[PDB]
């Protein structure tokens, strides 16, 4: 009873010591590891340390106009401060632009927009999942709804032209006329090129539709001004506040203010329904100390150490990927003009799904994804690899070369297993094979000290040793 | 770049005076005021300390066993754990029960289980929002659906007995043969009494809908013993992880498993579906860590003796009300809350909330069973969780429901002052725009600050 | 070819030897039986002959000045015709309601009214069915939708005060606060009572919601004055062309024009599109022909007479019934049926259904309110409209009301020997199983069949 | 009072002269005027004669095991004997096949199958409006959902290819893959080809769908077998039946049991499906009369005499299609495989909007229709002819060749007025000249005389002058 006080106290290593020697390994697993994995980043110490302010405890339902309580003052000027770096960090003027920082993550965000502009069973459309498309933007199958998009509203894909690898805008086209969205959905999951939003909106205002542009993946390349900005034609633009941003997790919500359309003139209702759908709609009481994380981020985006580490990202991505061309690899779209390419394993006789595994264990991280071709979903053929998380480790053009050799290594390994396995031998016999076979994991085990060792090379944001 | 790297290893301060001023006097805000508002309380050191970790940046779509990226290790050994405790908090044998800790808030998990057992259009009962219920039990009115639960599903509210303040279950068992819920919600936002979930559980059975317990107000009482526990009777619970439980903001969704009646529960696949990859993305495994610390400073003596607290606290602060000639919506409360009908006082808590923020004495308004009009409710909701969590017994609630009572003279004051009819934006001009007044409000402020200084505030060591 | 014109000018008996006798038999089984379900009736001479007639041919989508196809100069004249025989034969005045009269029977009417003012997954509420109400309001159980009002709808019934038999408006009024209607439903399948449409409107209009009178049952009784209007309180009126209005099967939809409370009224071009292209293709003009043509009749004053016996028919049967000792549901009724409560005599309608059937009364069982199954339903539903329109008088119905006595205690019987215990499907073995039984329904069906022949059979010469 | 027994007894020619002689003005319109109005045609007096049944006064709710009442003997003998007509009129095998004859109409039919079938919200797709399909398919725009099946469920158009005027089948086997339908319909209200049944059963498998064709304009032609028949591919086929059929106005649902697919077998759940839906479902009392209509128009469908008929209706579609060509006029896909053409008036400078109402002065019926082309719904460039209306009145290749050149005075005459309207008239304005100049209104006078005269040449089916 007289230890309550003490307990409320007591740092974290003397409070919770098994919470904390997790974290710690965490630590270090991120450390000696290669991330490759493109959505993964780190958070600046800065972030992290407003995640843990007292900004946890305010209840503060509602916006900086009304809210449901008072004493709310603080709050107010976090995120209304917030809202401002938002929208600068865009360039986007206050008078045409607007933003909901609320979001809890991605798909929050994402689902509140549906929620606010398509409703219940409203038609939507969006890159196909196999073609790079997300979850939040559709998934269903012929007997089931996943997605909790394809649950409450009623989807369509679109696909890429599996010969070019491209977004197929011309099918496109003809099918918004006979489906007739009521929202089309631009952006991607693992997709690098730039996409035609000019092309798209026009398809959108021919069916009468929103673009809503998802920009998450590109959010950080965006605001450094690498790739075409995703605000010049759409109506929304919805993004995670990590990923390339590297903030903390969570979401926000861009929507266009003003005059939309002449004859006389309609404007745009989208302020007031997407902050409705938001509060009291879809969530409860705001996450503070994650807007301010967020705010933080803002700040740090909008420097030219970041804007030089955006061009970084880029680059470091262009040279990681005529390296693997040059050691005979096929990118999918034959290269990229972001922070990842998709590389078609088909070219060296396996596949992601068994590729990624031995990666894993050589502690190159990364992650399969299907490419255009692909007959099936249970066999994937590419490897999706991202600059982001090692750029903001210090990496550079020499350093990501380097990097390509050790995923070479890694599948001229993956194909010496499987090789070893069989032609119809199962992916759960493949990953077995190679966790019991001591001929393997010899393999595995000198690959990971070069991986671990080279890693070590790079400091690793974040709390000191946090 | 030379400054790139150390832009990342700059401290807050540093980095962001701007941001960083705004927690300094957001901290000071909390450290002078006399929290009141029933879901507030404040976060230990160990918690927020985990927010901050570098659990922030690992993507972990899926749960243990089933990620869909790799370099889980120890992602995993901490969801599971997290799970763990969560089951062991609650005495709960991981047989008969399962819990998703993924949930991003107390909203996100209801929402999850909806997507999960209800679906689409489904039917869903919940306590009639002017009664004390949730916005996410349903909120809609005869023209418009506004909450998504009433968006996306179909929903229909039971009132509590005006009379008694009491849910009136005999009409709620009525009704549920007519509507045929799907799912029928045992919580509540402002209901100072504990719930028949047994009654509950017989009326779900009955229409055979499942019983959900949204327990996110006592979830901390319900650890400690202080009040029944709701795993008794219904087949799903879900929760907040801050407001009484004490953690970072989060939610959590427990689930029965084993046989229900041979016929077996099939909610976990469903739940664990909806939330993912149904609804959410990648888990905020930071949030998992901070849930995680909560639940083991929570199964703590010194939680179980705080919650004590919490509750006596709330039953001094009531009778020191009642004394005062106070009204208690039922005339009196089980837990951390009460709702003060203030009609015994001939004002309204629209008006009192207000004048007592003034004061730095934080509360809300809330309508009463009565109550005629939303456009002016006749309560206050008062909680004892927040300064409970500073130290205050119940001497120091006498002093405070003192204070409250000062608070509210003053608002009488400006109301008779502006005449037995008039607005409410008149009511706070004359409350700001008043020699008297304005004063009157800086006294009680110093007062109130003062006393408020005298206890310790949780958290992080020097903002 | 030769025979091919000749094929599409040869007279039924001769083309179709088969369908013709079928006819034939039916015919004859309508003139030596006694019909007493509720919603039968004889169609006149007149409006069968208009079904014969080449308006079946035409093809006309659309509306008066608004077709698809030219060629429809005559299709107008009857379409708006009917339309003037429609608003004339209810005293409506053209400025203050209009009236569709495409739809192809009495449910496609109502389900074309919800698509049109309800739309998907709008919530409607209508009289519970056990307690009389009619499928096409809403059926549904715990764990299915059933009637497609039901299925594209979010239907809840309001039932009626089992003690008086009597609907419980005062229970729907706070249920309709709660349930948040958008159109609420006055009509029945099985009720002897007149419904107060202003209390109706009422509770519609509190909630905003729209009032829509089903009288199909006693669209007839109304066209005479014997009972109140619905088109006095009401915002639309659906209802069958045939039952008590004896025309052919069709439907009716008649809306408000004008000024509903400034506020109009879009009822016409909502209903008139939901009709087409909503729900129907091409009319069907010759149905229409026939339902006109049953206006005009139903203008005269031998309709009126006609139906003021019906009702005079209906309370002397009721008053022999409870002469001799039956229990006649809510006492007695004010229309063309009854509720014969069989409990008062030791069975139920379900078996006592099947008995008279089997001495060509025919009648049909249907749940009293009290009733805890409907497996065994304690009613049996007698209406006058059938024998009425065959000239039966008071006098004749006290006969009858011996007849269904007769049948009755044979029923009785039947279940005496059965035990007091035992299924229907053994009840009916032992009726159509025992010398005594089968020998007791052939000498009532004699006695009935000949009494029967006593009386004309409107229709067509001699089929 | 009295004379109630006797308002029941008298003629409708007594009864009720308005009506009575609106009846003998619309048979006398029908006798003179020349009907190629391909849904039109006319029931026999046998038919006719089973409306005006004492059938009509019998409720019967449920089906032929099952009747809410009793006393329902014969109407049993006749619903069961129609449905054992309706199979063996189409060689169908009632163990593979079963029938629901209660639909009020051909919507009706259709609707009851999506409801049973589909469910609310369930995914439908059929062929286009403009490109020849049936509202009951889908019919909705970018902004509106008009048809009750694209309210209640989420349809999505297939086109057919503009330059081939055939159902482009290709592009649909595509989207269905995308826009995973659960049913997928067969059938046209104004297209001249046969059906790919065996593509679109492919194409349903393929998806898990069903298909479900929708027979109503062919259902005669189908009979006599001179179209393919829908029976080999669909599992479900509904039908109006009058139209070809020639029955009364009515519909039915024909629906497959027995053994689906292998593996170990699954069985079809179609039967209790549909006739719940019709019953309780969507309908209340069948319309025994109708039924009884439809029985005596099976029984006629199957005599070698309709059979003959049926193939004079095929081959006058012929002949009025070679003279309308050989008089220089477009028909879509170039010709027909059934009862009727689409005929393109852009090859003669006008569109099927003012050409319909020209005719229509000069009583010679039909409509306009889109075709596969047309950038315009507001001008559209066919003209639908059937036969099946004049081929029922004995007209034969001789007389729809002169019924060929009326159509031709009719056109030129159209092109007349246009001429004499200007570029950007209004078809109110068309109409307007057509009507109040009598230097056109002599033309059309000359016209009428000459197709009435011919028109009287011919029977009337139908009963005496009724
Ligand atoms: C990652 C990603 C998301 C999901 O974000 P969460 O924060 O995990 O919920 C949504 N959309 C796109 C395009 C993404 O790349
Ligand atoms: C507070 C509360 C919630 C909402 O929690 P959030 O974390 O704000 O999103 C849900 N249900 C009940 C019963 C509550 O008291
Ligand atoms: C009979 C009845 C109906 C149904 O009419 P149908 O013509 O059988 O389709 C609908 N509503 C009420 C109130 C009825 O009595
Ligand atoms: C005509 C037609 C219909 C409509 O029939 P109705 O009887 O008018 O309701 C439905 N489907 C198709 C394919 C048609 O040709």
């Amino acid at each position: 009873w007289s230890s309550h006080e003490q307990m409320l106290a007591q740092p974290l290593k003397d409070s919770d010591a098994e919470v904390y020697d997790i974290i710690k390994k965490e630590s270090n697993r991120q450390r000696v590891g290669l991330e490759l994995i493109a959505s993964e980043n780190f958070a600046s110490r800065a972030v992290l340390e407003a995640l843990g302010s007292c900004l946890n405890n305010k209840y503060s339902q509602g916006y900086p106009g009304q809210r449901y309580y008072g004493g709310t003052e603080h709050i107010d000027e976090l995120e209304t401060l917030c809202q401002k770096r938002a929208l600068q960090a865009y360039g986007l003027d206050p008078q045409c632009w607007g933003v909901n920082v609320q979001p809890y993550s991605g798909s929050p965000a994402n689902f509140a927009v549906y929620t606010a502009l398509v409703e219940p069973h409203g038609r939507i459309m969006g890159l196909d999942l196999p073609d790079g498309g997300h979850l939040t933007h559709g998934f269903m199958t012929d007997k089931k709804k996943i997605s909790a998009t394809s649950i409450f509203f009623e989807s369509m894909a679109y696909k890429v032209n599996p010969d070019t690898g491209y977004i197929d805008y011309d099918r496109l086209e003809e099918n918004a006329r006979l489906f007739h969205p009521k929202l089309i959905i631009a952006g991607t999951s693992c997709y690098s090129r730039n996409l035609d939003y000019g092309r798209l909106r026009k398809i959108a205002d021919e069916n009468g539709a929103y673009l809503m542009a998802d920009m998450a993946h590109i959010s950080g390349l965006v605001v450094a001004g690498v790739v075409p900005s995703p605000f010049e034609h759409c109506h929304v633009v919805t993004t995670t506040t990590h990923k390339t941003l590297r903030g903390c997790r969570a979401g926000m919500i861009f929507y266009r203010r003003g005059v939309r359309s002449v004859d006389k003139e309609i404007l745009y209702n989208l302020e007031s329904l997407i902050n409705s759908a938001v509060f009291p709609g879809l969530q409860g009481g705001p996450h503070n100390h994650a807007i301010a994380g967020v705010a933080v981020a803002l700040k740090q985006a909008m420097t030219p150490e970041f804007k030089e580490y955006q061009r970084q990202v880029v680059a470091n991505c262009r040279a990681l990927s005529a390296a693997l061309v040059e050691l005979g690899y096929k990118i999918v779209t034959g290269g990229s003009d972001n922070h990842l390419i998709l590389v078609d394993l088909r070219s060296k006789g396996t596949d992601g799904g068994r590729a990624e595994k031995v990666l894993e264990a050589c502690s190159i991280a990364c992650n399969k994804n299907t490419c255009p071709g692909d007959k099936s979903a249970l066999r994937p053929s590419g490897l999706r690899l991202g600059t982001p998380a090692l750029t903001s480790r210090g990496l550079l053009e020499k350093d990501f070369q380097k990097v390509a050799h050790f995923i070479h290594r890694g599948i001229e390994l993956t194909v010496q297993i499987q090789d070893d396995t069989g032609p119809r031998a199962t992916l759960k016999e493949f990953k077995e094979k190679l966790a019991g076979d001591e001929k393997h994991q010899r393999a595995v085990r000198a690959l990971r000290q070069e991986v671990e060792s080279f890693a070590a090379l790079f400091p690793l944001p974040g709390l000191p040793g946090f």
